[PDB]
């Protein structure tokens, strides 16, 4: 209703192809874009984007505080919305994962009523995951900022993953062009020490920036973490792992209450699903191939698809209308005006799809996207991880 | 030198926007595609991408473990990638997100020697944290699966996020195709009742899967998930945000140790950075504008970019190729092969383009895109020495 509204989105962690399709087409719609960028590759991309772009990064100062940076950084984009613009905020990551400005910006456009949305992006986070070869879920995952771990004694559980944000800046209140430097990082070794012993691993992470860039994933244990060689290496993009230190048995009532035993069973704490945590310490060799595992491999030259499987059954015409409708935040826009008129103008569809933009509900759409089976309805089927 | 390679992407959870612009370059690229995605305009889009797709969902069935599915959801690929091919798992979401058979797959690929690689992408977490507006950051957090959290009796911390993932199949063991009946979620409201009590919040998150559509972010009491009505809203897709119930306290020796006051100490530790998480119950009201504020935003008036900001200073021919190398996987395979000879025969690169290119260094490269100046150049030369964006969460900082 009210002109004007901040879009914040992210371009995730490696140059360029970690930004999103959703993000990219915000920024080219924009009428106005603030960025946030840390290398040069992804600045230069958005600037062919969208030709009236700003760089907030020129609002940080030597021995300027980087809270009134982010009071500034907010202030810039929430007037371009207060004039009636379509805005949109560029970080680096996730926009919302570690950062600042843009949730001031976003609270302040939403407390005086314009629209006001966060895209999602991939974080430090994600990436650590994916290099890493771990699952948060497998077994749980603790996250926090370095000095708000220290500062706030946060507890450590040493039976899941423990992920540390700017490890490279223990302490720090002000900007500096030329880096931190770290010399209260003693204390977070420290922290560690007490909490996880001195021979046990951290794994020191830098995602890779660059497409041709390999991670930084090097392991040390806690003391090493004290050797000036050592302790240089950690700086501003810098992320601490810290694997579990052991495995968390099962509480027997909770296995009693969801009725997961027959009589005695033995599946063990210690009995893991290949593949196991390669930075966990003293973990055994598992087995990729047991004789269950060579069973249902055995079993995939019989295999026919379920009869309640539900094949993709659409159509060229509503394919290309649900990739509009999320590539073209201009047609996404008048969809939700107007369900039927923006239904109506759509050419090809059949009677059937149509109908389905209409109304717009899910079920709907996937009746008229998938072929649902006799077998099936005589009852949004989903799969889930075991852990 | 082994033939065959394994990328595993995602797709993000609203379809088609969330995927990134490398998995969709992976999946274009690769000689074969495996997927699991949830949503059909999803599965539609990726079929349109590339001509030899493979539904990998077609592989779960009623009273199959799931153990057996992925242990053959895994192989599927792994036979691709052994015969010399460039496959591509795709996954919605984020790939290594509580998702069992792409570790699996990429973990065997690689103990063979094969080329493997998980790209990340958006997971329903990055969702929640963009949709309830929060920053996992402040005031830390802590994510678990609903039915370990309870099996394992995983630790809560009442002063920070906590995010549980699959409450709608509390307990649930077997695959079925007509959904889960959560008949164990009453012990899942329990643990939560004796950890946050009766009247603590609990967010219930849908993330849009459609453009269309809007997130469900619904605010119940503990109390309020024994209703039926209520607990029957809970499906699949669902994950709980459960928010802090009190701020904790710092540490004064670490405030000592960290020289973090000068003057002695200050009056508060819910004096907190605007804005507050508008999910914790009795958060009070923070002020966005205080005196402080007010005058970081007159000097925007009098703002020149300082004298050690770097602005770019680039051209055509090297942002075309930085962008090539992140959006075509056969120009990054070639650089990454031998950097001078695909340095050589980019067209129109200046002697620096070209000489950064062939070292592949990423300082050199930034220096070849950004007017530096020569004190930041001072400090490279005698660990990267620039100044990074950081978040502030402890207010006395
Ligand atoms: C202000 S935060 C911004 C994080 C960003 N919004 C994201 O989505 O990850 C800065 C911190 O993010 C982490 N980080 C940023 N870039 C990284 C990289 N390439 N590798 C590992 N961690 C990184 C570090 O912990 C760093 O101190
Ligand atoms: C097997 S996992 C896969 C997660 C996926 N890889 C990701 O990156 O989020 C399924 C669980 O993810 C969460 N999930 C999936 N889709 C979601 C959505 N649209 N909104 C909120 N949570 C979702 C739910 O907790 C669900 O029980």
């Amino acid at each position: 209703t009210k002109a004007g509204s901040l879009t914040i989105v992210g371009t995730g962690i490696e140059s360029i192809g970690q930004m999103t399709l959703q993000a990219l087409s915000y920024i080219e719609a924009a009428a106005k874009v603030f960025y946030c960028v840390i290398d040069p590759a992804t600045e230069a991309f958005i600037l062919t984007k969208n030709k009236n772009c700003v760089d907030l990064y020129q609002y940080y100062d030597n021995g300027k505080s980087a809270l009134n940076t982010y009071t500034q950084m907010s202030e810039l984009m929430v007037r371009e919305v207060r004039k009636g613009l379509d805005v949109v905020g560029v970080f680096y990551g996730h926009p919302g994962v570690f950062v600042n400005p843009s949730h001031r910006a976003l609270a302040i456009a939403k407390s005086e009523g314009y629209r006001a949305r966060m895209l999602p992006g991939v974080s430090a986070e994600d990436c650590l995951f994916a290099d890493l070869c771990i699952d948060p879920s497998n077994p749980g995952c603790l996250t926090y900022e370095a000095s708000d771990f220290l500062i706030r004694d946060r507890p450590v559980s040493i039976h899941s993953h423990l992920v540390l944000f700017q490890v490279g800046c223990v302490g720090i209140a002000d900007f500096n062009f030329t880096g931190f430097d770290n010399n209260k990082f003693g204390v977070l070794v420290d922290r560690l020490e007490q909490e996880y012993g001195a021979e046990h691993p951290v794994v020191h992470y830098i995602a890779a920036m660059m497409p041709h860039q390999d991670p930084v994933t090097d392991k040390y244990t806690v003391a090493q973490l004290r050797e000036p060689e050592i302790a240089k290496r950690v700086g501003g993009v810098s992320t601490f792992y810290i694997p579990p230190k052991a495995r968390k048995a099962s509480n027997l009532d909770i296995i009693r209450r969801l009725e997961l035993l027959p009589a005695g069973q033995v599946p063990d704490k210690k009995a893991r699903i290949y593949p196991a945590n390669q930075w966990e310490p003293d973990v055994p060799e598992v087995e990729p191939y047991r004789p269950s595992d060579q069973a249902a491999i055995a079993q995939l030259a019989d295999h026919a698809p379920p009869e309640q499987y539900q094949p993709l059954a659409t159509s060229k015409a509503m394919s290309d209308v649900m990739t509009k409708l999320a590539l073209d935040p201009k047609a996404l826009a008048d969809y939700k005006a107007d369900h039927r008129a923006f239904a109506q103008s759509v050419p090809d569809l059949t009677p059937q799809e149509r109908a389905a933009l209409e109304l717009g509900d899910s079920w709907a759409i996937r009746c008229a996207m998938k072929n649902m089976p006799s077998s099936l309805l005589d009852a949004n089927g989903f799969p889930w991880v075991i852990v």
